[PDB]
């Protein structure tokens, strides 16, 4: 909040608008409880008045997941106030998705000590009918507010869907974020770099023209000399060689999306994403790295400065290794 929100609007407004079709087929499910199906999300998380408790009409937790997320539903739109295990992380990883390109949700930090924070942690208990919501986020030092994206995660996808979903764009979205999750060393979501079977959780379509929104993002810096370093750097090489032809990894990662789908986008789809997978590198190789290094630099010093959150002194060395590897 503060100079790191303004950083984000910056970011965030830099950011190609997504597609005015809306694809009734990510529509939220139908189920106090919150409908996501017919919700709008909150227009502007920076301005949320905690204090008029009449425009609030409940909270609900969403009962997947961490477990410490909740759907606030105000008059005038749904948030997200959620408890976030690594929020340094998570909030830092968002600016970067959006300073490459891709669409993750508006973030906001909110100091639990601060005016704000105990006036929404008071706000929210007076809402609160579960008895869950104060024991589990009064706790916390510091609290996230997120943007209501309307869509589905990828492993909802039916298969009688997918068609119209898992359109070329889509595809280079899904190449591009998993560029990025290589320069952050971010296993969870697509393994390519890691033999993990992935999680498909942490990524979201939204309707807006099925744009790929990431969630849950974030970053382990596997530093100094590490395996990583020379496979992306393979990787890429083959990639880059003959980047006709499915490569050995995204046929690998295309499997995983072909069984949670039990829809199989093939070759056709596997060279999409290696596509937006380069599209991303290529454009990360002509950053101006001491810029760069600075740009980092300045969300750090917000981070730390607005809230006392120190991101792992490994973190930006790290990811500009990486980003020099694209090079
Ligand atoms: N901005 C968001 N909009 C809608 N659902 C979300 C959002 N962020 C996270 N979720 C979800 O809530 C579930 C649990 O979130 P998470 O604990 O962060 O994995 C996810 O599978 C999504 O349904």
């Amino acid at each position: 909040a503060g100079a790191l929100w303004e950083i984000e609007k910056e970011l965030f407004t830099k950011l190609p608008a997504p597609s005015s079709a809306i694809n009734s087929h990510l529509q939220p499910a139908k189920p106090f409880k919150v409908d996501l199906s017919t919700a709008v999300s909150y227009n502007d998380i920076g301005d949320i008045n905690w204090k008029n408790l009449q425009q609030f009409k409940g909270i609900e937790r969403s009962e997947k997941g961490t477990e410490g997320l909740f759907f606030v539903e105000t008059e005038s739109g749904v948030f997200i106030v959620k408890r976030s295990t690594n929020i340094e992380s998570e909030t830092f990883c968002s600016l970067l998705c959006m300073r490459l390109g891709l669409h993750a949700p508006k973030v906001r930090v909110v100091s639990s000590n601060s005016e704000e924070g105990t006036n929404m942690l008071e706000c929210l208990a007076a809402i609160d009918k579960s008895f869950r919501v104060i024991t589990t986020l009064a706790n916390q030092a510091n609290i996230l507010l997120m943007e209501l994206v309307r869509g589905i995660t990828l492993n909802k996808l039916t298969t009688t869907s997918a068609p119209e979903v898992l359109t070329k764009s889509t595809m280079q979205q899904l190449g591009s974020l998993m560029a990025l999750d290589v320069i952050v060393n971010n296993s969870d979501r697509l393994p390519i770099a890691w033999t993990n079977e992935g999680n498909l959780d942490n990524i979201m379509l939204s309707e807006r023209g099925a744009t790929v929104v990431p969630i849950d993002s974030k970053i382990i810096p596997l530093d100094a000399s590490h395996p990583h370093g020379e496979r992306v750097r393979e990787l890429l090489r083959t990639l880059i060689a003959h980047p006709g032809h499915e490569s050995s990894q995204f046929h690998s990662i295309r499997d995983i999306i072909t069984l949670y789908t039990g829809y199989d986008v093939g070759t056709e789809g596997s060279i999409s994403m290696q596509e937006g997978f380069l599209a991303t590198v290529r454009e990360c190789a002509s950053f101006d790295l001491d810029a760069f290094e600075r740009e980092l630099l300045s969300w750090q010093e917000s981070l730390q400065k607005c809230h006392n959150l120190s991101i792992s002194p490994q973190a930006i060395p790290f990811i500009l290794r990486m980003l020099r590897i694209f090079h």
